[PDB]
């Protein structure tokens, strides 16, 4: 049912029934980056004049060496400009402070990323702190940064801050050449697999003619003109062990299981975002974290900051209460018949499926979260 388009930034607040909760006016919030960021933060003026919104008050920090090197990577900024602008708009139009934690690009191997990480833990001043930015975790466990990462977000989780981290965009094949079909063989993405973070999986977004929520289905687009899948990332670490709070998903190994929960994803249903001055229409995975980073700063800001880790408590209240969320039941994260379909209750393609962030407010002001 519905159409398939793209959205404004603003748009997701009506579609994830988040119009009438507070806005993140009362929360910091984070964005890891890789480099530089001026670009972006042109490109931040753009999107908030041109909605008409109140200007966001942003500080950049370099995270490593002053020596570093902290210049804006092109490809990088439409990154960014996702990450930044759909935290914007999903947050009702008002952060409190955007911070932006640069990675240095002349430290050795995963290094620069690991001091970004261990920068937003250590200030701990950001609440929520998006990551969309994924590889193979198999790799990231083979030259030791899998350990060294976990160790930090084991921190966050532990200080209260929400780590959000796109689950990947490779479908069930991010080890095989980021991405190439790969029969049955099925892998994930770090830092999605650490039990430390939400990770965030890919829905295609499907919306009336007055532009409200009608229906999501997995994101899977096939493959592109190089034959890579652009598909939502889910299935288990093959190293993480099983979180205690996941045993209400049953049937499954005793590992960490991922996506926690899904948002818009698909390129077809994307998000409008400027670029380099001009708009163009972006998806994936990275597009899902930034909306839950909006979305959970407005619930932090209705809270006062108060609401430490959600992992578990998401698994309890939505196992419990599936009203809280848009239950994703149709589609696969492979390629050719293989990969992960969705289906009634939690899967491995979407996790929980999406918040109905009205709702899960209206549970958290009874139940606590
Ligand atoms: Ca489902």
């Amino acid at each position: 049912a519905g159409t398939a388009k793209g959205h404004n930034p603003t748009e997701f607040p009506t579609i994830y029934d988040a119009s009438s909760a507070p806005t993140a006016a009362n929360t910091t919030v984070g964005i890891i980056t890789i480099g530089g960021v001026s670009q972006t933060l042109q490109d931040l003026q753009q999107f908030t004049s041109a909605n008409g919104l109140a200007s966001v008050n942003t500080q950049t920090i370099q995270t490593g060496s002053s020596n570093g090197d902290y210049s804006d990577d092109q490809q990088g900024q439409g990154e960014w400009d996702l990450d930044s602008q759909s935290i914007v708009g999903s947050a009702g139009g008002a952060v409190q402070q955007l911070l932006f934690y640069m990675a240095d690009q002349s430290a050795s191997g995963n290094t620069g990323l690991t001091q970004a990480f261990n920068q937003a833990v250590s200030d701990n001043v950001a609440k929520v702190i998006n990551v969309s930015l994924g590889w193979c975790e198999a790799d990231a466990n083979a030259d030791g940064t899998l350990q060294a990462e976990d160790r930090i977000f084991a921190t966050a989780a532990a200080q209260g801050q929400t780590f959000s981290v796109s689950s990947g965009d490779e479908g069930v094949y991010e080890c095989n050449n980021r991405g190439y079909p790969d029969g049955s063989t099925y892998s994930v993405s770090w830092p999605a697999s650490s039990p430390n973070v939400i990770a965030v999986g890919g829905t295609t977004l499907y919306t009336t003619s007055a532009g409200a929520y009608s229906n999501e289905t997995v994101w899977n687009e096939g493959l592109d003109s190089n034959g890579k899948l652009w598909a939502t990332g889910g299935g288990y670490s093959v190293y993480e062990s099983k979180p205690s709070w996941q045993s209400v998903v049953s049937g499954t190994p005793g590992r960490r299981l991922l996506p926690d929960i899904s948002f818009d994803a698909a390129q077809g249903t994307g998000a409008l975002i400027y670029n380099y001055g001009q708009l163009q229409q972006i998806g994936g995975t990275s597009l899902a974290s930034p909306i839950f980073v909006g979305l959970w700063a407005r619930l932090q800001s209705a809270n006062s900051n108060s609401l430490g880790f959600p992992a578990a408590s998401f698994y309890s209240a939505i196992s419990s209460t599936p009203s809280l969320v848009h239950d994703v039941k149709s589609g696969n994260n492979g390629y050719g018949g293989y990969g992960y379909n969705a289906g009634t209750g939690w899967d491995y393609p979407t996790g929980w499926g999406s918040l109905d962030i009205a709702k899960l407010s209206a549970y958290i002001r009874s139940n606590g979260f």
